[PDB]
């Protein structure tokens, strides 16, 4: 029941992994609504690299298309399409 | 395509997922040595809540042991075992 180093390294190692990110912080100037859910699940780089002096980031890239509850408090809320970023690839690079 | 919203709303709410964690922030004090990798896969409590007040905690934990490559920049390296602090189950708790 110990993992074993060589697959502890490969699942750790930089590459994209389902992250539950939150809209706000990929709508970062939005100010008149709020969400529910608040997060969505992205498939995001994440993991380290061999050199401690880089970092995992996406190099290829596409979009995704949920349906979100749209809230604006004390007048009303709706069911609309938000697309959001997937990263396909990843690569360790300066940071 | 267009995910549903209640596909969303059920795959982001509160609940152990797969975190690449940093083996140094799990070991501050293991300050003189760097590990390979440096991250591991872990079960932890990720995604949102209902409400902005409530976090996701965990509430039932565990243990899991890895094979971590620890090492003395430019002396030695030796692979050896860590324990690391797993989460079984995550609850929506006031903050």
């Amino acid at each position: 029941e110990v993992v074993k180093f060589m697959d502890v390294y490969q699942r750790s190692y930089c590459h994209p992994i389902e992250t539950l990110v939150d809209i706000f912080q990929e709508y970062p100037d939005e100010i008149e609504y709020i969400f529910k859910p608040s997060c969505v699940p992205l498939m995001r780089c994440g993991g380290c690299c061999n050199d401690e002096g880089l970092e995992c980031v996406p190099t290829e890239e596409s979009n995704i298309t949920m349906q979100i509850m749209r809230i604006k408090p004390h007048q009303g809320q709706h069911i609309g399409e938000m697309s959001f970023l997937q990263h396909n690839k990843c690569e360790c690079r300066p940071k």
